[PDB]
Order: structure tokens, then sequence, then C-alpha cells
């Protein structure tokens, strides 16, 4: 079947500042369908407006990722619409925000969120 | 052939404090002897009786490791000790240190250190 994920956008404004490849790797894990809320989709445009340097490069970055994503609409807004677009669409949720993967957990919604793996190893090169 | 390497005693803390098993990548590589100087080893015994904490911990587990190194003699004390042994010896230098590496460079000693990769990942556990 195809499996859809909800991504949360200071996840993908991980994705330029990290160079890490968030939509790749959930691709790996079987996840084909990619969604975002039309009311998280405008915050962003309007967090743009106002950033500067890497970080105004990494919305606008997260942006073109967007535009792969479907766009739907929910009666909330904000973080809210992120679980209840996962929940009504049977998505997992991407994200690193602690209430929300809470929230998330208490309706049964299943979570994803980024990690860091710091490996210390030896370098000839 | 019998392939050996000189250790910096400060890498040789890292083994502790950051989970990284110099030895065994070292051995990945080829290298099969493991040498300190005299002097470092005992720099490293005065040294453990003024740390506190983790780090008194890290020296402790790393005077442990010298008990599998050949302690060779030196003419030269400290720092410079692992750069005599290495070329003597025809070792590969491992350290972080910056003069290190660079007098090894220029008496055509190899050398390798210690890098750090960090990987962010989506996590689903």
């Amino acid at each position: 079947k195809v499996r859809c994920a909800v991504v949360d956008t200071n996840v993908l404004m991980y994705v330029y500042l990290n160079k890490a490849d968030v939509v790749g790797q959930l691709r790996e894990f079987g996840f084909s369908r990619f969604l975002i809320t039309a009311s998280v989709k405008r915050e962003l445009e309007k967090l743009e407006m106002s950033l500067r340097g890497k970080e105004k490069v990494a919305a606008r970055f997260a942006l073109k990722l967007l535009e792969h994503f479907e766009v739907v609409e929910t009666e909330s807004e904000g973080d809210p619409s992120l679980i209840e677009a996962a929940e009504k669409y049977g998505c997992i949720l991407i994200t690193n925000d602690k209430e929300l993967k809470r929230k998330a957990k208490q309706r049964g919604i299943p979570v994803g969120y980024l990690k860091e793996d710091k490996r210390v190893f030896v370098e000839l090169l």
C-alpha cells in the first residue's frame, strides 16, 4: 500500500543546514507520499521573509522541497494541523518537537524524528 | 610484514571518553604492533595523579591499554619522543596534535588522526 508521511518544516530546514536527505531516508522505509498542511506551508512562507543568512537559504530550500509534497487543508492551524493531517490521512508524523510527539503518541499516530550519530574514527587520508 | 603504530596518549584518552575503538580500527588497517615511549607513558602516569572525574577514568583506561603496547626508549622526551620512536621503528604516528603532524610530515613519517563523522538520520525507534 501507499504509505504517507507528514513532515514538520523545522525538520526540512535540517535538509539544507545538515545535508540530511530526509525525503530519501523516508523513501527507504517505504513512504512515497509526502504531506504538508496549507497552514504550515503559509507559516514557512511568512517565516522565510524574516529569516537571514543560511537560515533564509534553508527555508527557501524547504519551500522547494514542498513543491513535491501534497498540500492538505485542515480545521486547525500551525503545529496542531500536522497532527490533524497525519491522523486523517493515516500518516507517520516526522518532527523533533517534544509536544508534537507526545500528542501524536497519545492519539496513536506513529512518529519519527531526526537523530545525530557521531562516530569517531581513525583517518589515514 | 608486521606494521607498527605509535599512538599519542591524548588519542587514547578518546577511547574511553568517546567509545572509539582506536586499537581495533588500527588493526583493520593492518597495524598489529603498538608502541609508546617510556617518557610519554611516565608523563601519562604523572598526569593521571592530577586529573579528576571522567578525565581521571580516561587516563586510567589509557594506562590499561598501554599494558598491550611495547614501551621503547628514546633520547628525547615528551611529544618529540613519539616522532623519534615512529621514525626509528618505521611506524605510523597517530596524533591530533597539529605540530606533531607537521614535524612527522616533514620527516616522511605517515600520520593518522581522529576524525568525527556526524550524520543526521531519521529515527523510527
